[PDB]
């Protein structure tokens, strides 16, 4: 433990061991000074231009957290191609973590000249919240993850949380969390921090598309032994009367046969086309959206439950808020164009799940008699029935990994709607901070707290290793499968590599479901 | 492992042990910051003045590599004189390597004043590519080796590689190699790096000239017992008719005798003279060169296969691109004069190999009859026949040592055309880099990557030790041999030593083939 | 399939230390005579470099 | 006996894939009269290695 | 497979009425050129003497 | 010999001397009752199929 000796090595590799894969990644970070070492109250009310749906109340802390809840922080694109082509499932098992090579520097500005020099005796404070006594921010799809490309230097985000409110005002059940009420470890240059985590049991991720549908699980050659009602009125001529007639399901009337299972649940959404000449000439993004009403607020059901995006030969339609949308490189923050985003599609699950822009079914409405015509009713939202089957939303190379199941009394099928692994004890938050260093105090005593500090920042490396468990493919299909491939023809620059100015860029979203299994 | 304690000593020596020689060399290096820590794409197309033969596509990395693939990095001129005078062969056995005494410094420029100060807590990253998973750049005869003279300080080159192209455009089989996807070791000041390598088995280098030729391997005193056709037309007078006559090979008709072996292969080149009054008055360096056609590109066969330079009493001729040409001290890069280069010569192999500027032989062309005169045909390029023997190109004091045999399905006699030792697992590349250190980050969060850095450089020592294996000389020749000697008369300055301004210079190329062996 | 070609196995950034013959006739005007001129292989003349 | 792939390439490779769009009959399978047929020759060289 | 290598030579008949009326034993022979000397490729590589 | 087109007839070329190609097979010259037995392979750097 000295100044002139390093405290770790650069590990970045991936090994494949048949039914395991162990992926390591190491980056370089930098940590500023947040809020000038102060906790602050932040809030937003109905005064001004804000409305009732966008009010909040909470706090902002001087701490910063590490976030690696995203898939490409561990997988190169070739490793993702090896994963999604030869396996039917994968789940994590354990992880590791290591901070090392701490460097604390200080900066002095006089007369417009900026000098940066070492500070050998200053510390940082890192700790993990293992007992889940804090608000959980990860799994909310925020920015500030590790970079995709290992040769980048990134910046560490800021920690802040929200509580209950009534407008811009707190209530009696609000909470204030002081992060210096936790035991934390202080590191000078020449110290290192490390811990180990073990994931709980969690189901495999279905990395396959079904090669069969629910309505077509029968034999095309044999009739059934089970009748259905087919005729109610005679067919002789003008004097048609009532009758009852029954028939068997066969190969030519396969919509009438008796079946065992139902499709998955439905919560209908609005259809919008990518060709702008086919949409309505009005602004309907918020007024015609699919919402849910909690506590007098209208919040947007985004992206809602897992339903298929579009039916056959209709690749230009998508639900208005039912998909994950990824931005390209150098896309704007507000009012981006269509050619600056990447729209995903979930058409692989249309064999069991309903289409997101169409109804679920048709139910009856009245009691028919001799003088009353029978009526029907269309169901737009349908909850769970006994006998349903469905599929979850697919994960992506640049999508999230886990989310924390909220500690409540009950839940139904706890999988996150953005996709991933719903864990009840997720990997802990890791919070980091520079310790304050005062400037010169006065010579005479003053009871007030100090507010003149030396401006500092710190930097160093970080390392994450996660072990995954695989599930092999055991099919007896004769014809070849569908594989993820690269483009064959010539192009201006290589995809998934750097530009001529040194900026890394990802061209398209990459799914997971390529291999096939029967129902 | 402290700041105030050195991590190695200066080893530079050579020991001779009968059948071994162990040579050590230690230099002092310096490493800048390349590309401002960015990978970049570089390419060149048919637009502008470039032609189809000079297009490329590839990348440029922020790393730097050590290169010692040259003979004078290990041998002093006296040690080379001891080597080439008393031995018939030599090959390497094992090597060693050591980096030590790392110093990382930083530089600040304000108002035109430049201050350089120590940085005690910054690192460098070094690793070796032992598993051959990278492009191999050494063995392509580039600059940036260790200096010849030990009292010089040198600069470390930059790493960059090439891939497939179609003009200035990539194709689907291009590759992008990120060097931070390899495990590497991080060294502060007070750490050191070392490894060990063992060469594979490889033939000895023929450091001898033959004292006998292929066409003169017989007895000058005894006839043969084996006839040849000598006469076809009678010699009586004007009425000469056809006949058949045979004779024996003897001491006076030694071009007609029956022989067992052939000379080596031939691939003819153009003759150019050093006396400018005897050449043609046209620019024929590219239009009359000896090329080879790959993928629609014309590349220059340089220096081609090992053939003798000139026949007897013709020391002023040389092939246009068939020799290695070495530059003198302070020679220009483009359009140097004749008196600023050093032309080598391979006349020692003219006892088995053909002359590079003459044909191989004469073959038949038609089927002679009573009314058809026989015709002949001259062979300019001749591949391998059964029964050939040849010699490889000689190595030099300032020539390369090894090259990597490309991993293919087949090869024929894998020796490098520039001379040396063709290895299938060569000594690994050693890549080095300064770790980035950021400047002050902003106080508010920003998702973009950082691009404000502290400008640094680093320096230190390096050490290489290679063990060679010798083969002694066991001849029974009576008269004395030919030895490499220095000049006897007085001169302005000593050869192979410094100037009056402190610049080291080498006067001439030094071959290896001085001792003699029979065929 | 190989991802690299024989004529492009070098470094795009560093010149060679090994010369080649490049010029044989002077370029001044109408009175051009014979000469000898040599140059180094580099990144822009990659068809002329020395290969193995 | 096989030989595994041990490259460190970053961008994805080229793989042999089947067609994605709809068609009259499945490739590499039987006809409506029971005659098996192969649509195209299939090589071997798809992955990449350096020289 | 391919046949073996070839290094062509001149045809001469044992019946003297079918040969040319000139002395072509040395001028029309099959040679190899080493060091500015013309030596006779005798008997050359292994090739068949005559067809059927 | 050339690249045929719509206005160019294809041409051929006769090979008189051919070196080794991949896939060749051949036989050596026969020995005799009054022929030699052995010969010494010259000590060089390389040779191709060292039979006399």
């Amino acid at each position: 433990d000295g100044v002139g000796s390093s405290s770790g090595n650069w590990h970045c590799d991936s090994t494949w061991l048949g039914d395991r894969v162990i992926t390591t990644s190491t980056r370089t970070w930098a940590l500023p000074t947040y809020n000038n070492h102060l906790y602050k109250q932040i809030s937003n009310g109905t005064s001004g231009g804000a409305t009732n749906d966008n009010t909040y109340f909470g706090y902002s802390t001087p701490w910063g957290y590490f976030d690696f809840n995203r898939f490409h922080c561990h997988f190169s694109p070739r490793d993702w191609q090896r994963l999604i082509n030869n396996n039917w499932g994968f789940r994590p098992k354990r992880l590791s973590f290591k901070l090392f090579n701490i460097q604390v520097k200080e900066v002095t500005q006089n007369e417009g000249t900026k000098t940066i020099a070492n500070n050998l005796t200053s510390t940082i404070q890192v700790f993990t919240d293992s007992e889940y006594q804090l608000p959980y921010v990860l799994g909310s799809a925020h920015q500030g993850c590790l970079p995709p490309f290992p040769a980048d230097v990134f910046m560490i985000p800021q920690y802040g949380y929200l509580t209950l409110n009534n407008g811009s005002q707190a209530v009696g059940r609000s909470s204030f969390y002081c992060l210096e009420y936790f035991p934390s470890q202080m590191l000078r240059t020449g110290n290192n921090f490390q811990f180990t985590y073990t994931f709980e049991d969690v189901p495999f991720h279905s990395s396959y598309a079904h090669s069969q549908s629910l309505d077509r699980l029968m034999n095309p050659l044999i009739d059934q032994y089970l009748y259905y009602l087919s005729r109610t009125q005679t067919t002789g001529g003008t004097a048609n009367t009532q009758t009852l007639g029954f028939s068997q399901g066969g190969p030519n009337t396969m919509a009438n046969q008796a079946k065992n299972w139902l499709p998955g649940p439905c919560y209908r959404q609005q259809r919008v086309s990518t060709t702008t000449g086919q949409n309505n000439n009005s602004n309907f993004a918020w007024t015609a959206g699919t919402k849910y009403h909690l506590n007098g607020r209208n919040s947007l059901a985004n992206p809602g439950i897992a339903m298929a995006t579009h039916k056959d030969d209709e690749e230009r339609f998508f639900p208005s808020n039912g998909i994950l949308i990824f931005g390209k490189q150098n896309a704007a923050r507000d009012n981006a164009d269509y050619s600056d985003v990447m729209l995903t599609s979930e058409e692989e699950i249309k064999t069991t799940n309903p289409v997101a822009t169409e109804e679920y079914g048709i139910v009856a409405d009245n009691l028919q008699q001799q003088n009353t015509a029978p009526q029907i009713g269309t169901v737009n939202s349908q909850g769970a029935l006994p006998g349903m089957v469905w599929q979850n939303r697919d994960v992506y190379l640049q999508g999230p990994i886990w989310a924390k199941i909220p500690h409540t009394d009950g839940n139904f099928h706890p999988s996150p709607l953005m996709g991933g692994f719903g864990l009840k004890h997720p990997p802990p938050q890791i919070l980091i901070k520079n310790t304050p260093v005062p400037a010169d105090p006065p010579t005479t005593f003053n009871q007030s707290k100090l507010n003149s500090f030396i401006t500092q920042y710190s930097t160093g490396q970080v390392s994450v290793e996660i072990e995954w468990e695989l599930q092999k493919e055991n099919s007896k299909r004769w014809n070849p499968e569908i594989q993820y491939t690269s483009n064959y023809y010539k192009s201006t620059s290589v995809d998934f590599a750097v530009n001529t100015e040194g900026v890394y860029s990802e061209p398209r979203p990459i799914g997971t479901r390529y291999l096939t299994r029967n129902l």
